[PDB]
Formats: structure tokens, sequence, C-alpha cells
DNA sequence: GCCG
DNA sequence: CAGTACG
DNA sequence: CGGCCGTTACTG
């Protein structure tokens, strides 16, 4: 509908991000979220300034935009950004790793590879460099949130494993495959991460780990790579979340996402006192005169999504409808 | 960058 | 801790 | 002025 405006603002909005500008970049995402969220294309300065997440400086461009049909500013963007979006690309290096590297020197792929300092993560996210920007069909999600599945309830059928995040929000397609895992009776779903990790491993599905504290008994998430059997199949992001029972509602809202969308909810929640997060809703918190949290609150009971819509004073919404 |  | 990551 | 999600979860 102001894709003519958008995809300007989105080159800016890419550009803030990389430097490390996380606020500004805020700002542009969440104004050219606006501007795609709307649907009369824009064409009066006032007519913008009217839109919620559009000020005078957002206004000012879109009006050069439709009376130039150009910005500027795109012409003064540093030449070092096209880099730093390469860089930070990389799984487990972001803003200051990539700024650092491009410091240093570093202009290309094949520079960080023959002279970068890589962690273990990162080097694992260059080997996959290209597998982790592609997304795949949601039948092969499917398949991937099943492997998981099989191997949790083949040694406690009594576990419940759901795909989250795009899956869920009803995508054709899907980056990372989020998968939550948790189990009726409270109690069996404590310590399952190496027992269910290492049948993964031991079918040969599993082919990386990117975090995984298997140290801990209390671990809460794993984020890694796997691989369905047979030809044409590529490397795909799982991430699995385990959680008590008390926290599936809050634990399913949270991946379900968007992220977007999780916090304007967590936004709202905090303006009314309260608290939101994947393990809780909570009311009566505390917070300084900075917003931080203080004072824990009380934890409210939260069965099902529905319920914390509810105690939000909001109309529930189906995942498709949070794809924000 | 926007907003209260 | 800072950095990066998850939705 | 100053918050912008989570007293979010790992890594080293
Ligand atoms: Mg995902
Ligand atoms: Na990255
Ligand atoms: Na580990
Ligand atoms: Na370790």
């Amino acid at each position: 509908h102001n894709l003519h405006i958008t995809e300007k603002l989105e080159v800016l909005a890419k550009a803030y991000s990389v430097q490390g500008d996380k606020w500004r970049a805020l700002g542009y995402a969440k104004a050219i979220n606006a501007l795609k969220s709307f649907h009369k294309p824009v064409t009066s300065y006032q007519e913008a300034c009217s839109i919620p997440g559009i000020g005078k400086r957002m206004a000012e461009k879109i009006i050069e935009i439709l009376e130039s049909g150009h910005l500027r500013k795109l012409d003064h963007i540093s030449e070092s950004v096209p880099v730093l979006e390469l860089f930070s690309n990389i799984w487990g290096a972001g803003t200051k790793t990539a700024q650092m590297w491009y410091q240093q020197g570093f202009r290309s792929l094949e520079d960080i590879r023959s002279q970068a300092s890589l962690t273990t993560q990162q080097a694992i996210g260059l080997k996959h460099y290209s597998d982790f920007l592609e997304r795949m069909p949601r039948e092969e999600a499917t398949e991937i949130e099943q492997t998981v599945q099989k191997a949790a309830q083949a040694f406690n059928s009594g576990l419940l494993c759901v795909a989250c995040g795009s899956y869920r929000r009803g995508k054709a397609t899907c980056g990372d495959v989020d998968v939550l895992i948790t189990h009726p009776d409270g109690r069996s779903h404590r310590g399952i991460f190496s027992r269910l990790l290492d049948s993964l491993r031991q079918e040969g599905f599993l082919t990386d780990d990117l975090v995984s504290q298997e140290e801990n008994g209390q671990q809460q998430k794993y984020l890694g790579v796997c691989r369905l059997p047979g030809p044409g199949r590529r490397h795909r992001r799982l991430d699995i979340i385990v959680v008590p029972y008390s926290e599936f509602a809050c634990a399913l809202l949270y991946f379900t996402g968007s992220a977007h969308f999780n916090r304007s909810m967590r936004a709202l929640a905090k303006t009314k006192g309260m608290s939101l997060s994947e393990h809780a809703l909570s009311t009566a918190v505390v917070r300084n005169t900075h917003g931080c949290k203080v004072g824990p609150g009380r934890v409210l009971p939260t069965p099902t999504e529905k319920d914390v819509f509810r105690l939000l004073g909001l109309p529930y919404r189906e995942p498709a409808e949070r794809d924000w």
C-alpha cells in the first residue's frame, strides 16, 4: 500500500540497525510496520503525523519521497553498511563484532574465514551462512517437529510437544523451527534435555549445537542445527524449550510470537502495573522511576493463552492474528 | 527514530 | 559482566 | 527527560 516509501525507509532502518543505533532503528521499524499495516497510500504531511508510529521527522521524510520520489538521506549511508550486514548475518556475531571486524580491515567472508578469530558459535554460523538465511516450507517444519516429538515421546509418551513461532502463526514458510515441550503432570519435564538431545544425536538428526547448557539440569533451551534424512535436504535451525506445565500458557504465547507482538503485549502489561514474560504474567509489580522491576508482585493463574489476554483486558487473538 |  | 540470542 | 520486553536465557 505504501511500498514506494517503506522500501526506502527499510534501507535506513537496516543501516541504523547494523551500525548499532538500535533505538533509532526500532523507531524506523515501527514506522515502516505502521505504513505497511495501513491501507490508504499516505498523500499528506498532516495525514502522516495522524498515524501512530509516525512523527514529524518521519513525516518530512515520507513527503520528500512523494514530492521528489527519493530520499537524499539514502545517498549518505556509510559504505561500511553492506559489510556490517554481511558480517552480522553470521549467527553469533552482532553489531559489536561486525564493527570490530570492519575496523580491523575485514571486508568479506573470505577475510573472516581466513583471518578472524571466531567463537565456537560463529564458526558454526559461518559454515551454515547461506543455510541460516533460508526459509523452509512449513511442511518441512512439520517433519522437524514430528522428529523431535517422536524422540521425546519415545521415553515418555506423556510429553506434549508443539511447534510454535511462524509455524503456529500459519505462515507458508518458516525460519527457525520452534518446539515447546512440557508435561501435564507438572514434573516429568525435569531433566529430559540430555536424554532428548542424545536421542536426536543418535540418529544423526542434530548436526551442531549453538546454545545448550547440558551441565545444568535446569537447562531451559536448546538452539541448534538439524537436517532431515535423505537427498535434497538442507541444514535448518532448531530451537527447543522445555517448560513446567504451570508456565505452559506463557511459554506458548512467548514462543508463538511474533516478536513484535510479544513486545507490544509486554509493554501493555507494564502500563497496567503488571509484567509479562515467557515464565508468567504477574500483577501488582513494583517498579522504579526507570520502569525496572524491583518488586515481583504476584504471579497470576494462567492455565491458557485466553487467560493471559483476559487478565490484560484484551480480546483473544488466534496465532494467525499475532503476525506483527 | 516515536511517544508520554 | 557485555554480547548475542529467542519469540 | 528518557523508555523503547523480558528482574527473558547462554556464553566466556
Ligand atoms: Mg521461529
Ligand atoms: Na548474527
Ligand atoms: Na553445552
Ligand atoms: Na559449556
